[PDB]
């Protein structure tokens, strides 16, 4: 009685924490080992240890259709955690590839794709070419819909090691040491989520009937912040004030098309949540939030986040 | 009166290791983050899960010469895990650098510069360019010399992921399915070990009275094996006896000038261990032999460390 998950980039940043979420909570957990990864050591040895902890590894390759079909035979629920990183070689629609094997085997109870972060069809007018992101999981999610394949999908919270680490300053991901910019006035509420406590909510909503063929949002209240409060948190931590240089909308955007191109995707994005405020413009009920509907878990707060970093 | 130790080379593949040993062996841990890593995930988070574990971090450049006199100076023994895949940009000689911040502090009670692999003195007729990486290491053991810096040479073993997860085969990291290549006859005796045992016996030889300013060998005697014993051990496991075809010493090399640089030392490094048994032509006291010297270490043997991938 056991639910059975095949995790599709299981040695990902989400991913590998998935698979070890999905262990702890008691999953039958399964893991795609693909041979192209072969002389990655460290995705090797992560696999591994994934198996120390009991996960089973399946082979199988992207260019092998009928191994994608025998891997999602073994299981019930599949979670994708395919890269978004490289846009312009469309690595998230991949996962199409993984779609055709779930609707050819037919024994899939519910599929997760690569979601976890903003809410694709809220995107409809976001800056290209960060828009391309969320046309390709959109693409995806009409793939899944297409197929009548159950499915959930999990948005709406910036992972806390890209945003909040780093008082969301972008050039690294430790908190700056004198001075920090704010990104307009500072006071557009934002969502932080340790991925950690992410991984576990993917986990618990998996085989969850009320998430069946829903969209459940990470947004838990205590971690919406604005910037401004994010690094107040880190200046009460440290006991230093930090000199502060407001950026202007219109400064953050200037010359973007100058840009590399992911630079230009990254910049996108984060104007969308930290000036137009994206992840917070729109209410969600406690039926279709995470941290409501698996009240459990004790989410790691960003004042306990960010004491790591002293 | 702990030993104090700082890490060069933190995040590195035997040097992540190495860190962990030297904590769980109780010296005073130090580790060196570098900025120019600031925007590498996987680095910042082992820092940050290296400081959970109690050790120190201590920021410095190699770029900024003060910086590493800075850190340096914190400590009573110094332990390099610099890499040695980029030879042709010489990163093994950045360990220079270090060489020289040792010797203007010159509070260092020991140095182990960046080894772990053949006996640089022993390799002067290596083939190159697989040479360049004993090359180089002998330019550093010069100036360590040459400045009276103390130190522990460690060398002498294979390391297992590299060459006995995979059966020797060089083109994966895990064991071949149902062929196996043989080279030469397969009875010419290499040295394996587990390289978490590699940084257990660095952090117990580094502070060892006995081992001041000598070459320390890793030769556990159950773990000396031709690869055809190798071979067998994972046919005993699976209970598959796998199909052999010998590869002679001419044909291994052959066409070798046409393959990238890096391949070529690769091949050139792996001729002198198989075919001329580079590891065990020469005998060594126990009172230089890591295992003798250091009878707690229960190591892993092939066997146990084919196992995990069953
Ligand atoms: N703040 C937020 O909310 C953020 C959200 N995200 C989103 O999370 C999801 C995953 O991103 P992330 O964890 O950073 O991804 P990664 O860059 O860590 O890649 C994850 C996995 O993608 C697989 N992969 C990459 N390329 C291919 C390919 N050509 N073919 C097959 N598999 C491939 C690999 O699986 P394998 O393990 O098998 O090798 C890899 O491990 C994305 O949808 C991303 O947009 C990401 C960062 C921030
Ligand atoms: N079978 C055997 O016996 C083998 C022996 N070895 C030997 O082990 C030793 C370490 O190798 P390995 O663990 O694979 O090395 P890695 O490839 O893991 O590199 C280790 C560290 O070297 C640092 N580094 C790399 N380039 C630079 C640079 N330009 N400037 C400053 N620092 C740099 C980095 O330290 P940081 O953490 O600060 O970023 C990196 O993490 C070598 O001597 C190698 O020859 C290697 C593999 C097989």
């Amino acid at each position: 009685e056991k639910t059975r998950v095949l995790v599709v980039g299981a040695t990902g940043y989400i991913g590998k924490r998935i698979v070890r979420a999905c262990l702890a909570e008691g999953h039958e957990t399964y893991v795609l080992q693909r041979p192209e990864i072969g002389l990655e050591i460290e995705k090797v040895q992560l696999f591994l240890s994934f198996k120390k902890l009991g996960a089973r590894i399946v082979e199988g390759s992207f260019s092998d259709h009928q191994s994608l079909v025998s891997a999602v035979k073994l299981v019930d629920v599949v979670v994708s955690a395919m890269s978004g990183v490289h846009f312009r070689s469309h690595n998230i629609l991949v996962q199409l590839k993984l779609v055709e094997a779930i609707k050819e085997a037919g024994n899939v109870k519910r599929f997760l794709p690569s979601e976890f972060g903003m809410d694709p069809p809220r995107m409809g007018h976001a800056l290209p070419p960060g828009r391309e992101t969320f046309d390709q999981k959109m693409e995806v999610r009409q793939a899944i819909e297409a197929a009548g394949i159950p499915y959930t999908y999990v948005v709406g919270a910036c992972f806390a090691a890209y945003f909040a680490g780093n008082l969301s300053q972008m050039v690294t991901l430790l908190p700056p040491k004198e001075k920090v910019n704010i990104y307009g006035d500072g006071n557009v509420k934002v969502v932080f989520a340790d991925e950690d406590d992410i991984a576990k909510y993917t986990a618990k909503t998996l085989n969850d009937p009320r998430t069946l063929n829903k969209t459940v949002n990470i947004r838990p209240p205590d971690n919406v912040l604005t910037q401004l409060e994010l690094v107040q948190i880190w200046e009460k931590l440290t006991g230093k004030e930090l000199e502060k240089t407001n950026i202007a909308a219109q400064d953050f955007l200037a010359n973007i098309e100058q840009m590399e191109i992911p630079h230009q995707a990254g910049i996108g994005h984060f104007y969308h949540i930290f000036y137009e405020g994206c992840l917070t413009d729109h209410e969600v009920g406690e039926d279709e939030e995470a941290s409501s509907l698996y009240p459990d878990v004790k989410y790691k707060r960003m004042d306990d986040y960010l004491r790591m970093f002293l």
